[PDB]
C-alpha cells in the first residue's frame, strides 16, 4: 500500500511548537491538542505502544511546565504522580482520543 510517492502544501505537526503554547503558531485553534491526535493517526498506524511515544515529545512542556510552575503554588501536591492528571490535557486529550470519532471542538 502506498507504493507510490506524493506531496503537497500543508501543515504538519513539527509547525507547531511544544505543549509550551503557540503565541503566532494557533491562537485561535488548539495546535497542541489538535496534532495530539494526527500524531497517533500515523503512528498508530504502525505501533499502538508508539503511538503515545509521538505526543509524548511534545505534552512533555505541559508535563514538565505544571510541575515546574505549578511547584509554586503549593510544591507539595505537584509531582509526576499529580502532574499526570492535574493539567487540562488529561482530560481535554481524553475527549478529543476519546471523543475523535466526531472531532467537533476543534
Amino acid at each position: 500500500k502506498q507504493q507510490l510517492q506524493e506531496h503537497a502544501p500543508s501543515h504538519a505537526n513539527l509547525d507547531v511548537k511544544w505543549l509550551d503554547g503557540l503565541r503566532a503558531g494557533s491562537m485561535a485553534l488548539q495546535g497542541d491538542v489538535k496534532v495530539w491526535m494526527q500524531n497517533l493517526e500515523d503512528l498508530h498506524t504502525r505501533r499502538p505502544d508508539e503511538f503515545t511515544a509521538r505526543l509524548q515529545q511534545s505534552t512533555d512542556a505541559l508535563y514538565s511546565h505544571l510541575e515546574a510552575q505549578w511547584a509554586k503554588q503549593h510544591g507539595t501536591p505537584p509531582t509526576a504522580s499529580d502532574v499526570v492528571g492535574m493539567p487540562q490535557w488529561q482530560e481535554y486529550t481524553a475527549m478529543l482520543r476519546e471523543r475523535f470519532a466526531g472531532l467537533d471542538t476543534i
